[PDB]
């Protein structure tokens, strides 16, 4: 087998202030994200028995009170914080976070930042 | 050439209990399925030619047959229980299945769970 | 650089008989090709000062005239057909066909099937 | 960690002139522009501390101001003319630029052509 | 002002038997149903305060419960079942209900059946 | 009651020749057909139990066989021809068809002929 | 001519909360809203002349403001107050306010409320 | 019989300028265009006799010609402009004209202006 067992959160949709520009601040903007996650295959099957236990419920949770609750500068420092809070969980392997800032450009759908995390 | 054949069985989508909540376990929920089998390119024109062939239909009614008529606690154990299914062939060199469960993560269009086997 | 210019032909979609049972041989059914091919990027930008060029166009339609004019009783021998147009051209350095029998299985979107090629 | 932030603009969606039949250069067609680029994770979260940072905004102003504003001959001249103008900047440590010309076979979503970077 | 509330159940996605022929007796097939119900809507605003209130949770629990617990013959008596439920209650002045019966004619994404009931 | 029961075909998708001019002639065309058709609510809930029965099988393949085996100079002609063909049967009060003629304007989705009859 | 200018805000898309159960009113739901708006067609040119004009931004102002900003018991009362908030200027002739409410009944993808004005 | 031929030319997607500010100004905005035009339906059956016959070709290329090379304050400008050039041939009876505006309204998908014409 390949011992990574891989938890994606599909499209969180959130909003919030991203920017420095006078509309930016003013008003919260549309973004979309897709986290990664990947730890031990092994444990998955474990999930029950043990209480360390990963849970996407709270990851989420925590992501989206962040998120909600705060006001940002740059696509960088977001998705740097959300990163932070996926690996969060000692289990976690690798993590990886995707955040599409919808309709930032015009004449294109969203431009979006991805980070990732090793080891 | 690359003597690896691919079988997706795209958006399987079927509805089982899944959880220990009241609620979870009271009401079945919608689940998407997706299987990733690798075996032999050599051994695929070959077909109808072999009857201890690979049979995507098989896998399926299987599949579907073990989820609908079950109650499951976890999404891991729901996973594995399908991988297991699916690299039940001998043929089977590699096998993959991703299961998303439908809005269980609120402001989320899925979470999703993939485990895989290998050899 | 990575000198491998990738050509990408997304979703031809077309209708051919594919099975042996009666209905399958008795009504067409639909299918969805893609192929993916890759040649020498220098080539590329050079495909205009020859006389020999890679020629999509041609591909297809070579590709559209043998799927449609021809029954298939595997989707196996159907994907290697395909396969063996495309790598036909001797400045392709890989190919892949994946092609996708919509709504093959009941309650999955459909079910495909991935071959390619190497040097 | 996985020191490459990646930044994707999605779908940019443009029309200009591509080809050499009468056709193809009275009218403008369709594309869809795809721009991956990857760089130094660790500069990223210091995208306000260096003034010279990299900035997306520029990028797809330049590609759109460049294809707009000229006729192609080619896919493969247009998509390479866009994949400088994305490793333009230095931090760019590998780019990605898929194009799509819609509609340009028949039967066929698009036809797209992909071109990369390295280094 | 227009006195009449108007409340639409979209999509309610269920599977059951529907036809007569050997393999639509042995497979349950997928149907969407919809359904429009009008109401005055003076009482619109005292479903809190009163409880004799049209309640949509309730309609859709007897909808349901109907249409999987049954076998159907055709697409007629089916609507006309719904029909009835959706209507059943009191307050209902109008109410229309379509039914799609999913890939149902091979070449078409579906057939539906809409009935409507007046007074 | 409003004593009649609506059948929508939707998205009957079939290509033919359409045009005169040589590239349409010479090429089969994507067009895409919706019919309605409006008959007696009351012999609806019979036609496993009455007669002449409305089977909207026949009116498909009638149409498929017509469209695919012929070429057509206009639209409008071959809206016609459907549209007798729809409105055949002696139960049918009222009968509409829209054909698409897909990608038939540059710049726009599709352009759509609508013809419909009474009594 | 028919002297009827019709602007239509299509999908906004809110959260607020809706409902009087427990999770109903600790979390914000998903609505969407859409607002259909008539009003004379002449005074609808003379729009670049006059002051007192409609402004389809500051209906939205409004409903933003006032549906984000509020707790809601029923359906009924957040689409009345939209709907008065829609037909506020002296100039609308029709107003017509439809709200779904996101995944409100399982297995169906929403409900919806319309209520509509006149005079 | 309903003797009324409908002529639908849907999603005609343009670019152009449209309002007073700055940014609106300096930058074209996407625009979907959707045209609805009636006419005898007995004239639509010989339309291929005579030549002073209605031609959607003629209408789009006319549309285009028209929004592409100019510069609009007010939607209702916009709409009525496109509104005279399709009820400019003496065949129609009755036309419609719905302009969205791609995200006006932040928040929503856009927001559109529908007119029509008679006799």
């Amino acid at each position: 087998a390949q011992p990574a067992a891989i938890i994606r959160i599909k499209n969180l949709r959130l909003r919030t202030f991203i920017g420095i520009k006078e509309e930016e601040i003013n008003n919260r903007q549309d973004i979309v994200i897709n986290v990664t996650i990947h730890y031990p295959a092994d444990k998955a099957r474990t999930s029950e028995d043990i209480n360390d236990a990963l849970n996407y419920r709270t990851v989420t949770k925590n992501i989206i009170q962040h998120v909600e609750n705060n006001r940002f500068s740059l696509l960088e420092k977001l998705t740097q914080d959300v990163l932070d809070i996926a690996r969060e969980h000692h289990w976690v392997t690798y993590a990886e976070v995707e955040i599409d800032k919808l309709h930032a450009l015009r004449y294109a759908d969203s431009v979006s930042m991805t980070l990732s995390w090793q080891r």
